[PDB]
Protein backbone atom coordinates (compact mmCIF):
# COMPACT_ATOMS: atom_id res chain seq x y z
CA UNK A 1 0.00 0.00 0.00
CA UNK A 2 1.15 3.26 -0.73
CA UNK A 3 3.56 5.59 1.68
CA UNK A 4 2.19 8.26 3.60
CA UNK A 5 4.10 11.22 3.38
CA UNK A 6 2.78 13.96 6.43
CA UNK A 7 3.54 17.78 5.49
CA UNK A 8 5.79 19.10 8.36
CA UNK A 9 6.44 22.57 8.83
CA UNK A 10 10.18 23.74 8.92
CA UNK A 11 10.32 24.58 12.16
CA UNK A 12 8.96 28.08 13.70
CA UNK A 13 8.40 28.83 10.11
CA UNK A 14 6.16 31.36 8.60
CA UNK A 15 5.13 33.08 5.28
CA UNK A 16 7.72 35.63 6.21
CA UNK A 17 10.57 33.20 6.17
CA UNK A 18 8.97 32.11 2.75
CA UNK A 19 9.20 35.58 1.01
CA UNK A 20 12.36 35.73 2.10
CA UNK A 21 13.53 32.66 -0.19
CA UNK A 22 10.92 33.54 -2.66
CA UNK A 23 12.57 36.71 -2.98
CA UNK A 24 16.52 35.32 -3.01
CA UNK A 25 15.62 33.40 -5.86
CA UNK A 26 13.61 36.31 -7.96
CA UNK A 27 16.64 38.57 -7.07
CA UNK A 28 18.80 36.02 -7.89
CA UNK A 29 16.75 35.21 -11.53
CA UNK A 30 17.67 39.10 -12.30
CA UNK A 31 20.81 39.37 -11.88
CA UNK A 32 21.82 36.03 -13.83
CA UNK A 33 20.50 37.40 -16.86
CA UNK A 34 22.77 35.81 -19.31
CA UNK A 35 22.34 31.75 -18.63
CA UNK A 36 21.24 30.11 -22.05
CA UNK A 37 21.63 32.59 -24.54
CA UNK A 38 20.37 35.78 -22.14
CA UNK A 39 17.01 33.46 -21.62
CA UNK A 40 18.01 33.40 -17.83
CA UNK A 41 17.30 30.58 -15.28
CA UNK A 42 13.43 30.73 -15.68
CA UNK A 43 12.49 27.97 -17.64
CA UNK A 44 14.85 25.84 -16.19
CA UNK A 45 13.35 26.02 -12.54
CA UNK A 46 9.92 25.70 -14.01
CA UNK A 47 11.22 22.00 -15.45
CA UNK A 48 13.29 21.11 -12.55
CA UNK A 49 10.39 21.49 -10.66
CA UNK A 50 8.21 19.73 -12.85
CA UNK A 51 10.68 16.65 -13.21
CA UNK A 52 11.52 16.96 -9.38
CA UNK A 53 6.98 16.29 -8.44
CA UNK A 54 6.91 14.24 -12.26
CA UNK A 55 8.28 11.17 -10.89
CA UNK A 56 5.12 10.50 -8.81
CA UNK A 57 2.72 7.29 -8.99
CA UNK A 58 -0.33 7.59 -7.86
CA UNK A 59 -0.65 4.00 -7.42
CA UNK A 60 1.83 3.50 -4.19
CA UNK A 61 3.04 7.20 -3.48
CA UNK A 62 6.35 6.75 -4.69
CA UNK A 63 8.77 9.58 -6.59
CA UNK A 64 6.79 12.59 -5.75
CA UNK A 65 8.11 16.73 -4.73
CA UNK A 66 7.84 15.41 -0.99
CA UNK A 67 11.47 13.80 -0.58
CA UNK A 68 13.83 16.19 -2.44
CA UNK A 69 14.95 13.04 -3.93
CA UNK A 70 16.76 14.40 -6.77
CA UNK A 71 20.02 15.99 -4.72
CA UNK A 72 20.71 12.23 -5.15
CA UNK A 73 22.95 10.81 -8.15
CA UNK A 74 20.48 8.22 -9.72
CA UNK A 75 17.74 10.91 -10.08
CA UNK A 76 19.95 13.52 -11.06
CA UNK A 77 21.52 11.33 -12.77
CA UNK A 78 18.49 10.20 -15.32
CA UNK A 79 19.29 10.95 -19.02
CA UNK A 80 15.66 12.59 -18.60
CA UNK A 81 17.08 15.06 -16.76
CA UNK A 82 19.81 16.30 -18.03
CA UNK A 83 20.59 19.87 -18.12
CA UNK A 84 18.35 20.21 -14.87
CA UNK A 85 21.78 20.27 -13.47
CA UNK A 86 22.18 24.22 -14.03
CA UNK A 87 18.98 24.74 -12.24
CA UNK A 88 20.28 22.60 -9.16
CA UNK A 89 23.26 24.94 -9.10
CA UNK A 90 21.47 28.12 -9.46
CA UNK A 91 19.75 27.23 -6.21
CA UNK A 92 22.72 26.28 -4.01
CA UNK A 93 23.71 29.66 -3.02
CA UNK A 94 19.90 30.09 -1.85
CA UNK A 95 20.11 26.68 0.13
CA UNK A 96 23.19 27.81 1.76
CA UNK A 97 21.81 31.39 2.50
CA UNK A 98 18.48 29.33 4.11
CA UNK A 99 19.84 25.60 4.90
CA UNK A 100 16.36 25.74 7.16
CA UNK A 101 14.44 24.74 3.90
CA UNK A 102 14.07 21.63 3.12
CA UNK A 103 15.11 20.81 -0.60
CA UNK A 104 11.90 19.28 -1.86
CA UNK A 105 10.02 22.90 -0.48
CA UNK A 106 13.12 24.51 -2.34
CA UNK A 107 13.01 23.04 -5.89
CA UNK A 108 9.66 23.34 -6.02
CA UNK A 109 9.67 27.03 -4.43
CA UNK A 110 11.80 27.88 -7.28
CA UNK A 111 9.52 26.53 -9.74
CA UNK A 112 6.80 29.01 -8.52
CA UNK A 113 8.73 31.87 -8.46
CA UNK A 114 10.25 31.45 -11.50
CA UNK A 115 6.39 31.29 -12.91
CA UNK A 116 5.72 34.58 -11.25
CA UNK A 117 8.78 36.27 -11.85
CA UNK A 118 7.95 35.95 -15.72
CA UNK A 119 4.91 37.33 -15.43
CA UNK A 120 2.63 34.32 -14.54
CA UNK A 121 -0.44 33.72 -12.85
CA UNK A 122 -0.01 33.51 -8.90
CA UNK A 123 0.80 29.83 -7.93
CA UNK A 124 -0.27 29.19 -4.39
CA UNK A 125 2.23 27.37 -2.52
CA UNK A 126 2.56 25.00 0.78
CA UNK A 127 5.39 24.11 2.49
CA UNK A 128 6.33 20.79 4.83
CA UNK A 129 8.13 18.48 2.38
CA UNK A 130 10.64 16.41 4.41
CA UNK A 131 13.94 15.23 2.79
CA UNK A 132 14.00 11.13 2.71
CA UNK A 133 16.94 9.31 2.05
CA UNK A 134 18.92 7.85 -0.74
CA UNK A 135 16.94 4.56 -0.71
CA UNK A 136 13.98 6.48 -1.53
CA UNK A 137 14.76 8.18 -4.77
CA UNK A 138 12.40 6.81 -7.57
CA UNK A 139 13.99 4.72 -10.66
CA UNK A 140 14.40 6.51 -13.68
CA UNK A 141 12.35 6.41 -16.60
CA UNK A 142 9.53 7.48 -15.28
CA UNK A 143 9.35 11.06 -16.74
CA UNK A 144 7.45 11.28 -20.62
CA UNK A 145 9.12 10.34 -23.91
CA UNK A 146 9.02 12.90 -26.47
CA UNK A 147 8.64 10.67 -29.38
CA UNK A 148 4.56 9.58 -29.01
CA UNK A 149 1.50 10.23 -29.65
CA UNK A 150 -1.58 11.66 -27.83
CA UNK A 151 -2.88 8.25 -26.77
CA UNK A 152 0.29 7.90 -24.81
CA UNK A 153 0.33 11.50 -23.39
CA UNK A 154 -3.27 10.75 -21.77
CA UNK A 155 -2.38 7.64 -20.27
CA UNK A 156 1.27 9.16 -19.24
CA UNK A 157 -0.38 11.53 -17.35
CA UNK A 158 -3.03 9.28 -15.16
CA UNK A 159 -0.21 8.12 -13.37
CA UNK A 160 -0.05 11.92 -12.26
CA UNK A 161 -4.13 12.03 -11.48
CA UNK A 162 -4.00 14.44 -14.49
CA UNK A 163 -7.11 14.80 -16.34
CA UNK A 164 -7.37 16.13 -20.15
CA UNK A 165 -7.45 19.96 -19.10
CA UNK A 166 -5.12 19.46 -16.36
CA UNK A 167 -2.45 18.22 -19.23
CA UNK A 168 -3.19 20.95 -21.37
CA UNK A 169 -2.79 23.39 -18.98
CA UNK A 170 0.56 22.03 -17.92
CA UNK A 171 1.98 21.75 -21.75
CA UNK A 172 1.25 25.51 -21.83
CA UNK A 173 4.52 25.81 -19.76
CA UNK A 174 6.40 25.13 -23.22
CA UNK A 175 5.87 28.74 -23.96
CA UNK A 176 9.29 28.86 -21.97
CA UNK A 177 12.92 28.02 -22.80
CA UNK A 178 13.66 25.65 -25.37
CA UNK A 179 14.75 22.19 -26.60
CA UNK A 180 18.24 21.85 -26.77
CA UNK A 181 19.93 19.39 -28.98
CA UNK A 182 22.32 18.15 -26.88
CA UNK A 183 20.25 17.77 -23.70
CA UNK A 184 17.21 15.65 -25.07
CA UNK A 185 17.83 15.01 -29.31
CA UNK A 186 15.47 18.33 -29.62
CA UNK A 187 16.43 21.73 -31.15
CA UNK A 188 14.63 24.90 -30.69
CA UNK A 189 12.14 27.21 -28.85
CA UNK A 190 8.31 26.68 -28.76
CA UNK A 191 7.66 30.65 -29.43
CA UNK A 192 9.47 33.86 -29.57
CA UNK A 193 9.40 35.73 -25.70
CA UNK A 194 11.19 32.44 -23.90
CA UNK A 195 11.19 34.11 -20.59
CA UNK A 196 7.71 35.61 -20.45
CA UNK A 197 4.81 33.16 -19.47
CA UNK A 198 2.14 33.89 -21.70
CA UNK A 199 -0.48 31.19 -23.66
CA UNK A 200 1.79 32.11 -26.72
CA UNK A 201 2.01 27.99 -26.82
CA UNK A 202 -1.71 27.40 -27.90
CA UNK A 203 -1.42 30.21 -30.18
CA UNK A 204 1.97 29.09 -32.00
CA UNK A 205 0.36 25.57 -32.29
CA UNK A 206 -2.63 27.06 -33.53
CA UNK A 207 -1.16 29.71 -36.10
CA UNK A 208 1.97 28.39 -36.90
CA UNK A 209 2.37 27.13 -40.26
CA UNK A 210 4.43 23.43 -39.34
CA UNK A 211 6.50 21.40 -41.38
CA UNK A 212 7.51 17.42 -39.82
CA UNK A 213 11.51 17.26 -40.04
CA UNK A 214 14.42 15.73 -39.06
CA UNK A 215 16.65 17.28 -36.96
CA UNK A 216 20.50 16.90 -36.43
CA UNK A 217 19.78 14.33 -33.86
CA UNK A 218 17.77 11.71 -36.61
CA UNK A 219 14.80 12.71 -34.68
CA UNK A 220 11.50 14.37 -35.85
CA UNK A 221 10.08 17.52 -34.94
CA UNK A 222 7.47 19.42 -35.88
CA UNK A 223 8.93 22.90 -37.49
CA UNK A 224 7.83 26.47 -38.61
CA UNK A 225 9.38 29.30 -40.66
CA UNK A 226 9.19 31.66 -37.84
CA UNK A 227 12.13 29.41 -36.55
CA UNK A 228 9.99 27.52 -33.87
CA UNK A 229 9.32 23.62 -33.06
CA UNK A 230 6.99 21.39 -31.56
CA UNK A 231 8.18 18.04 -30.22
CA UNK A 232 5.76 15.23 -31.57
CA UNK A 233 3.87 15.01 -27.96
CA UNK A 234 3.29 19.22 -28.31
CA UNK A 235 1.82 18.49 -31.65
CA UNK A 236 -0.22 15.24 -30.62
CA UNK A 237 -2.31 18.44 -28.50
CA UNK A 238 -3.99 19.13 -31.79
CA UNK A 239 -3.86 15.77 -33.59
CA UNK A 240 -6.36 14.76 -30.95
CA UNK A 241 -10.09 15.95 -31.08
CA UNK A 242 -10.43 16.61 -27.19
CA UNK A 243 -6.84 18.13 -26.78
CA UNK A 244 -7.90 19.90 -29.68
CA UNK A 245 -10.82 21.89 -28.04
CA UNK A 246 -8.64 22.57 -25.11
CA UNK A 247 -5.62 24.27 -26.63
CA UNK A 248 -7.84 26.42 -28.58
CA UNK A 249 -10.03 27.47 -25.40
CA UNK A 250 -6.34 28.67 -23.87
CA UNK A 251 -5.15 30.21 -27.25
CA UNK A 252 -8.53 31.98 -27.01
CA UNK A 253 -9.05 33.04 -23.12
CA UNK A 254 -5.52 34.32 -21.10
CA UNK A 255 -6.84 34.36 -17.91
CA UNK A 256 -8.63 31.04 -18.21
CA UNK A 257 -5.49 29.35 -19.20
CA UNK A 258 -3.83 31.42 -15.91
CA UNK A 259 -6.58 30.01 -13.67
CA UNK A 260 -6.02 26.27 -15.08
CA UNK A 261 -2.63 26.22 -15.38
CA UNK A 262 -2.46 27.75 -11.50
CA UNK A 263 -4.10 25.01 -10.14
CA UNK A 264 -2.63 22.43 -12.12
CA UNK A 265 0.75 23.66 -11.57
CA UNK A 266 -0.12 23.19 -7.68
CA UNK A 267 -1.62 20.16 -7.89
CA UNK A 268 1.84 18.42 -9.64
CA UNK A 269 3.56 20.11 -6.68
CA UNK A 270 1.33 18.71 -3.97
CA UNK A 271 0.81 15.69 -5.47
CA UNK A 272 1.76 12.64 -2.74
CA UNK A 273 1.52 15.10 -0.08
CA UNK A 274 -0.91 15.12 3.17
CA UNK A 275 -1.42 18.18 4.93
CA UNK A 276 -2.71 17.87 8.33
CA UNK A 277 -6.12 19.66 8.69
CA UNK A 278 -4.43 22.11 10.80
CA UNK A 279 -1.34 23.06 8.22
CA UNK A 280 -0.99 26.55 7.29
CA UNK A 281 -3.03 27.88 4.45
CA UNK A 282 -1.18 28.10 1.31
CA UNK A 283 1.14 31.07 0.86
CA UNK A 284 0.62 33.27 -2.04
CA UNK A 285 4.18 35.08 -2.45
CA UNK A 286 4.28 38.67 -3.64
CA UNK A 287 6.27 39.36 -6.80
CA UNK A 288 9.79 41.63 -6.67
CA UNK A 289 7.36 44.24 -8.53
CA UNK A 290 4.66 44.09 -6.01
CA UNK A 291 7.19 44.40 -3.56
CA UNK A 292 8.76 47.58 -5.24
CA UNK A 293 12.03 45.90 -4.97
C1 LIG B 1 4.34 15.01 -22.53
C2 LIG B 1 4.86 15.76 -21.55
C3 LIG B 1 6.21 16.49 -21.73
C4 LIG B 1 7.26 16.14 -22.52
C5 LIG B 1 7.40 14.91 -23.44
C6 LIG B 1 8.30 17.14 -22.35
C7 LIG B 1 9.55 17.16 -22.96
C8 LIG B 1 10.47 18.19 -22.90
C9 LIG B 1 11.74 18.24 -23.60
C10 LIG B 1 12.26 17.12 -24.54
C11 LIG B 1 12.35 19.40 -23.27
C12 LIG B 1 13.71 19.92 -23.76
C13 LIG B 1 14.83 19.64 -22.75
C14 LIG B 1 16.09 20.26 -23.31
O1 LIG B 1 16.55 19.83 -24.40
O2 LIG B 1 16.63 21.19 -22.67
C15 LIG B 1 11.49 20.13 -22.36
C16 LIG B 1 11.78 21.38 -21.83
C17 LIG B 1 11.01 22.08 -20.93
N1 LIG B 1 9.87 21.60 -20.29
FE1 LIG B 1 8.71 19.95 -21.04
N2 LIG B 1 7.85 18.09 -21.45
C18 LIG B 1 6.57 17.73 -21.04
C19 LIG B 1 5.80 18.44 -20.14
C20 LIG B 1 6.14 19.56 -19.40
C21 LIG B 1 5.45 20.10 -18.24
C22 LIG B 1 4.16 19.47 -17.66
C23 LIG B 1 6.11 21.21 -17.82
C24 LIG B 1 5.81 22.15 -16.62
C25 LIG B 1 4.57 22.46 -16.22
C26 LIG B 1 7.26 21.37 -18.70
C27 LIG B 1 8.20 22.37 -18.64
C28 LIG B 1 9.32 22.55 -19.43
C29 LIG B 1 10.13 23.76 -19.50
C30 LIG B 1 9.91 25.09 -18.76
C31 LIG B 1 11.24 23.45 -20.50
C32 LIG B 1 12.35 24.42 -20.92
C33 LIG B 1 13.61 24.01 -20.14
C34 LIG B 1 14.78 24.91 -20.51
O3 LIG B 1 14.60 25.85 -21.33
O4 LIG B 1 15.89 24.66 -19.95
N3 LIG B 1 7.24 20.35 -19.62
N4 LIG B 1 10.36 19.36 -22.15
Amino acid sequence: TPLVHVASVEKGRSYEDFQKVYNAIALKLREDDEYDNAIGYGPVLVRLAWHTSGTWDKHDNTGGSYGGTYRFKKEFNDPSNAGLQNGFKFLEPIHKEFPWISSGDLFSLGGVTAVQEMQGPKIPWRCGRVDTPEDTTPDNGRLPDADKDADYVRTFFQRLNMNDREVVALMGAHALGKTHLKRSGYEGPWGAANNVFTNEFYLNLLNENWKLEKNDANNEQWDSKSGYMMLPTDYSLIQDPKYLSIVKEYANDQDKFFKDFSKAFEKLLENGITFPKDAPSPFIFKTLEEQGL
